[PDB]
RNA sequence: GGGGGUGAAACGGUCUCGACGGGGGUCGCCGAGGGCGUGGCUGCGCGCCGAGGUGCGGGUGGCCUCGUAAAAACCCGCAACGGCAUAACUGCCAACACCAACUACGCUCUCGCGGCUUAAUGACCGCGACCUCGCCCGGUAGCCCUGCCGGGGGCUCACCGGAAGCGGGGACACAAACCCGGCUAGCCCGGGGCCACGCCCUCUAACCCCGGGCGAAGCUUGAAGGGGGCUCGCUCCUGGCCGCCCGUCCGCGGGCCAAGCCAGGAGGACACGCGAAACGCGGACUACGCGCGUAGAGGCCCGCCGUAGGGACCUUCGGACGGGGGUUCGACUCCCCCCACCUCCACCA
C-alpha cells in the first residue's frame, strides 16, 4: 500500500535538510507500492560515478506474475540541480550527513522521484 | 501456449526540469575572489660617451660586450653528514626565600605540665622557669617647633650597654632614620612688584610687605591717577625699505608697501586693520651645433566588452516504466503483438 517511506526518520536518525531528486525504475519496481515490498534502509547517495548516483535501494518487485523482477539495488543516477549540488556534495561523500532515500514517490509528471534527507546510520 | 483480461498505488499520466555532458548561446546562479590585456603618462628617449653579464648569486667594469663603433666572460658560493664529527663554523650540563615560596629533632643556650587520648615522644598547642628579646633605653654617623623655648626631641641589632616598668618565652617575629608642649601665633639679615582690558617709583594704608633666615638662603602694601620706566616707541601707528614671481627653464620687462626704523598724532592706557593695493606679452625641451631611436633588465596610474588565456552552466539532451514499430489534446491499456499472465480459445479425445 503506497505510504512506503522510511519511519526510522524521527527515533533512529534525525533531518537538518531535505532535497528532491529522480532515479531511473522500471514498472514492477513501481508496481511493488500497492501490495509493499519495500524499505529505504542501507541506502543512501554515493559519489565515485561522474554523475552524482543512488544506490543499495531494496525496492524488490512485485507486479501480478513473474514479469521482470530486476534486482533492486543497482546504482542509478540522481539529477540534483548546481544551486543544491555544488552546496551539498561533500555531505553525500563523508557519510555523516548522507543524503538517503526517505521515500520514493511519482510527481507533477509522471516520473519516479526520490525525497532525499540528512541521514547516518541509514 | 496465445487472445481478451492484465503489465503506478488500478483506469490515466514516459526529459529524473537538475548531478553530469553537448548542439543554439550566456559570461550570468556556479566554478572565476568581476575577469583579462593589445595600454596611458613622463610637456618624444638619449647625450657631448654610457650602462651592463650565463641555474641562483657575492665580487668585477683596470677583464669585457652591446649601443649606425667591429665580433663574444670569470674566481668563489647556495651544494658542509640521516639518526652523527668541529663541518650544526671556539655545540654543551644550571637558576625560584637559608633565618622560612614549600617542609623540620627545627630556628642564636637547659627544661617541664596537661592537651594529644585512634597513635609515638608530653620540645606539638595551651601554659611556668638563671635569659635571648620586645617594650623602649645608654650611644658614633645621617635626617621636615627651622620662632623664642622645656629639653642632644631622638635614633638605627652595622657595632654594643641594665634590671630603675615586663609582652610573654629558649619564636610569641621590624619605625622615635624625626616628635610631645607653653608663653606675642615671633624677630632679623634682605629680595623686590606679580596683581585689574599690561603694571610700577607714587599717594589716602604711619609709608612698605612679609619669601626666607635663627640646625643645610633668597623675588609681589596693590583698584582713585599721572610724569616717567620696563621688553621696544609711556602705548601704538602713519610714508621710504615691509610682503609676493606659474614643470626643469628662458627672451622683452619690473612695482606698490604694514612691521622694524626716520618721525608725528590720539584714547587715558594693544580701542586690531582707521585702507594705501598688485607679475605682463610670450617660449625651447639636451637649447640648434648633431645623429641614432635600444645611453635602457623604466618610474606612477589604467585600459577592454572581451575572454580567448583555467571553466560549464542558461536553453536543452546521452539517461526509466518487460519489449519493439505506428499513433491520439490523453501509450505498454487506440492499432499492433513478441513475451508473460487470469479466464476463454485450435488436433486426437
Amino acid at each position: 500500500a503506497p505510504v512506503l517511506e522510511n519511519r526510522r526518520a524521527r527515533h533512529d536518525y534525525e533531518i537538518l535538510e531535505t532535497y528532491e531528486a529522480g532515479i531511473a525504475l522500471k514498472g514492477t519496481e513501481v508496481k511493488s507500492l500497492r501490495a509493499g515490498k519495500v524499505d529505504f534502509t542501507g541506502s543512501f547517495a554515493r559519489f565515485e560515478d561522474g554523475e552524482l548516483y543512488l544506490e543499495n535501494l531494496y525496492i524488490a518487485p512485485y507486479e501480478k506474475g513473474s514479469y521482470a523482477n530486476v534486482d533492486p539495488r543497482r546504482k542509478r543516477k540522481l539529477l540534483l540541480h548546481k544551486h543544491e549540488l555544488r552546496r551539498l556534495l561533500g555531505k553525500v561523500e563523508q557519510k555523516g550527513l548522507t543524503l538517503v532515500p526517505l521515500k520514493i514517490y511519482f510527481n507533477e509528471r509522471g516520473y519516479a522521484k526520490v525525497l532525499l534527507g540528512l541521514a547516518r546510520g541509514k
